[PDB]
């Protein structure tokens, strides 16, 4: 069975075992959405029964981007919800709480250990889109004009992105905006380049202001400039950090340790307080709430708003908040983004270990490893960070891999890491084959 940190009858008990962790929380009300995805139509119902025998109030909200689920979760009577999707799959919130490792697990083992509620619930259908829609619109202030081309990938975010994007005082370029989960171009991660040249090609040939681009469920963003740049996750917070420090002096800004670290010297330069953290859209919302956080982000793409917003993830409202910031200056959005600090860094490296040895490899590398001169974090695997750059070790959670990055703001710097990286690992395993 699958239970991170599939079919009719596995969607019906889990159903079952989150309306159960509901209850115990003393939250009977449950928003359920789903994505795109072939399956769902049919194994949402699966869902909602799961969670209707257990006596809850379900506000089936339909087929809706990710983070729509999420605002109806913080928005209708109950702080619980369930979305459908295969980023089908499930993203969790109850009682407020977005579960993660031994939450997942402790409704599995009421699955196994048969620890469930049983009652006589509810179904009630809520067109939250326009709610949603209207929430962003009016917040939203936009001032010079801007062409977007904006790319869905087939994912659920065609649902409302072209739409509040062109409704925010835009003109769009729409590329693949039609919801189709049979995927029938490239598949909706705009975390690979590979899956931004179509938005590149299409910002150039029609001159346009940016290219923005969302993966299946609209919870991560991509952005690429009038020139085809692809901005990262790391400076796009960059930016927002500027404009959300600038309303709220000493506000807490949360980011991964895979972000540069420029992003910590900015932050704090602006008067903000910048925290490095873990990985994981759970664990970032998590410290958000744990800090009062005004803004968070993760290098794989996922941006999250507590200031003038909820706090979740939401890909289509950082769109929103990046276009608002864009239309305030004259600059194109190729300029804005290259002011920033730019250091060399390298691709993400991994390298295939085995899934036996990945953890321990990290495990030996915190317990034996010497840095020199360097600030370790290990919040997640080791990061090294010197004066003059950072390197960053850890083990992928999904696959028998090691990941690595390194920044420096020189060519020999980054040599004079990545060979530090390169003895430290071969102290640990002679034997092991380092790319770098
Ligand atoms: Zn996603």
């Amino acid at each position: 069975s699958i239970f991170r940190a599939l079919t009719a009858e596995t969607a019906y008990w889990i159903g079952r075992a989150i309306g159960s962790e509901s209850l115990a929380r003393g939250e009977p009300c449950v928003a359920v959405g789903r994505d795109g995805r072939l399956s769902g139509p049919e194994l949402v119902k699966q869902l909602i029964q799961g969670l209707v025998d257990c006596g809850c109030q379900v506000s089936d909200v339909g087929m809706v981007p990710t983070p729509v689920l999420y605002y109806a979760a913080n928005v209708l009577e109950g702080k619980s919800g369930v979305m459908l999707t295969g980023c089908n799959g499930f993203k969790i919130v109850v009682a407020g709480e977005t579960l993660a490792n031994e939450q997942i697990q402790a409704l599995r083992e009421r699955i196994e250990k048969n620890d469930l509620a049983s009652g006589v619930g509810s179904v009630e259908q809520v067109d939250i889109l326009p709610r949603y829609f209207k929430q962003i619109r009016d917040d939203i202030a936009m001032a010079k004009p801007m062409k977007v081309v904006v790319d869905c990938g087939n994912g659920v975010a065609g649902v409302i992105a072209p739409q509040l994007i062109e409704a925010l005082g835009c003109s769009v370029i729409p590329l693949y905006c039609e919801v189709d989960g049979n995927f029938p171009n490239h598949h909706p991660d705009p975390g690979k380049p590979e899956n931004l040249k179509d938005l590149i090609a299409k910002v150039k040939a029609e001159n346009a202001d940016l290219g923005l681009a969302f993966d299946g469920d609209g919870d991560r963003v991509g952005v690429v400039t009038n020139t085809g740049t692809i901005i990262y996750p790391d400076r796009l917070l960059m930016l927002f950090a500027k404009d959300v420090v600038s309303r709220n002096p000493g506000a807490d800004i949360i980011f991964d340790v895979k972000c540069t670290r420029r992003l910590i010297a900015l932050i704090s330069g602006y008067g903000g307080r910048p925290v490095m953290w873990k990985t994981g859209h759970s664990l970032i919302k998590k410290k958000m709430k744990e800090t009062g956080a005004l803004l968070a982000g993760e290098m794989s793409g996922h941006v999250f708003f507590k200031e003038r917003w909820f706090g979740f993830d939401d890909g289509i409202y950082s769109a929103a908040r990046l276009l608002e910031i864009l239309s305030q200056d004259q600059r194109d959005s190729e300029h804005v983004f290259s002011a920033f600090p730019s250091d060399i860094s390298t691709p993400e490296i991994n390298i295939t270990v085995t899934e036996d040895s990945k953890f321990a490899i990290i495990e030996a590398l915190q317990r034996d490893a010497q840095w020199g001169e360097g600030n370790i974090t290990t919040l997640d695997g080791v990061r090294v960070d010197y004066p003059k750059g950072w390197g960053l070790v850890r083990a992928s959670n999904t696959t028998p891999v090691l990941v690595l990055r390194f920044e420096a703001d020189t060519e020999e710097e980054l040599e004079r890491i990545k060979t530090v990286f390169r003895n430290q690992l071969k102290a640990v395993d002679s034997s092991l084959p380092v790319p770098f």
